[PDB]
């Protein structure tokens, strides 16, 4: 590990998001910020809200600059409205630099802030193409790279605990690492495999094959990327296009048929519980997603375990049972490789070389019999045809 200052700088969990501490303004105002590779706006609460115990106070920053323009961002789930401006921003446990970046001061919001999440803003790390109001509003990472010598790359190690974390614990626990400008070798085991960033807007990739316990889902690969597939730390679940979800659930149910679960479980709505320590991990299948490789007709695969797609939750009766919710759900906007997927790997967002790397995470949850994996190469033909075009 060559970036000790940034290792273990994240906190949080799937379900509420992973966040990093940042400062805005002069003198610096400390705020916890959700790391979101699924959007491109840097926005922070800038007015009182029931779920915030602190917020950005522009009138107290001598370096605040008003851009005199409104901004509105309606995410798939959640939305906010605010006022644009710029100010000096730093990341205490990050590169030792300070940059002037665009900041959306949130004045109104609906289902955006989460009670007890401990974060007060969001850091959209994707590209300008999807920034609101439009691509003229330079994203934070673009500003960072343009104003400093920080390499154009960042990597994320999101660490799920494998069990529920109460309010006290989640605040004291290390949730992972965001290495700005590099790759820390202590955060992963094995080799890093890279898939091309198809287009620079979201971090879009192309899935070329899907397996459930080695069994080919057998769908036209175009379906897997309809209408796109993205790597998104801002979304908890692995979300799959309607038809893929239906096929995947049917196959996962078949593989785990020795136990019957209620429909509410498969809809990702209700939890299932087992006596402490008896979760039957072995009856659930591993899921492999093959991604386009960097070499022609070559692919590699990432394999996750039920320890990744079954999200630990506290029992309603706060009993001693180990409970979980199915963290795979339906999408109408393409595949979303969310947090529960990212928790199994160290993910390298290599913007400079337009590629995303994957390696087995040093902090992924597993058992004595199976582990997550990143393997390759595999001969795969006509992978370009797996990509969707409107
Ligand atoms: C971590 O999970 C935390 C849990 C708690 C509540 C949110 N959440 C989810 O798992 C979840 C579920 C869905 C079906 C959508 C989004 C969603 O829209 N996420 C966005 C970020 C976000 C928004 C919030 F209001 C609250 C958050 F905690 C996180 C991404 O940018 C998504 C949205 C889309 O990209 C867009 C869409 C519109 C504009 C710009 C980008 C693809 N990336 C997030």
């Amino acid at each position: 590990g060559s970036f000790v200052e940034m290792v273990d700088n994240l906190r949080g969990k799937s379900g509420q998001g992973y966040y990093v501490e940042m400062t805005v303004g002069s003198p610096p105002q400390t705020l916890n910020i959700l790391v979101d590779t699924g959007s491109s706006n840097f926005a922070v609460g800038a007015a009182p809200h029931p779920f915030l115990h602190r917020y950005y106070q522009r009138q107290l920053s001598s370096t605040y600059r008003d851009l005199r323009k409104g901004v509105y961002v309606p995410y798939t789930q959640g939305k906010w409205e605010g006022e644009l401006g710029t100010d000096l921003v730093s990341i205490p446990h990050g590169p030792n630099v300070t940059v002037r970046a665009n900041i959306a001061a949130i004045t109104e919001s609906d289902k955006f802030f989460i009670n007890g999440s401990n974060w007060e803003g969001i850091l959209g790390l994707a590209y300008a193409e999807i920034a609101r109001p439009d691509d003229s509003l330079e994203p934070f990472f673009d500003s960072l790279v343009k104003q400093t010598h920080v390499p154009n790359l960042f990597s994320l190690q999101l660490c799920g605990a494998g069990f529920p974390l109460n309010q006290s614990e989640v605040l004291a626990s290390v949730g992972g690492s965001m290495i700005i400008g590099g790759i820390d070798h202590s955060l992963y085991t094995g080799s890093l495999w890279y898939t091309p960033i198809r287009r620079e807007w979201y971090y879009e990739v192309i899935i070329v094959r899907v397996e459930i316990n080695g069994q080919d889902l057998k769908m036209d690969c175009k379906e897997y990327n309809y209408d796109k597939s993205i790597v998104d730390s801002g979304t908890t679940n692995l979300r799959l296009p309607k038809k893929v979800f239906e096929a995947a659930v049917k196959s996962i149910k078949a593989a785990s048929s020795t136990e019957k679960f209620p429909d509410g479980f498969w809809l990702g709505e209700q939890l299932v519980c087992w006596q402490a320590g008896t979760t039957p991990w072995n009856i659930f299948p591993v899921i492999s997603l093959y991604l386009m490789g960097e070499v022609t007709n070559q692919s590699f695969r990432i394999t996750i375990l039920p320890q990744q797609y079954l999200r630990p939750v506290e029992d309603v009766a706060t009993s001693q049972d180990d409970c979980y919710k199915f963290a795979i759900s339906q999408s109408s906007t393409g595949t979303v490789m969310g947090a529960v997927i990212m928790e199994g790997f160290y993910v390298v967002f290599d913007r400079a070389r337009k590629r995303i790397g994957f390696a087995v995470s040093a902090c992924h949850v597993h058992d004595e019999f199976r582990t997550a994996a990143v393997e390759g190469p595999f001969v795969t033909l006509d992978m370009e045809d797996c990509g969707y075009n409107i």
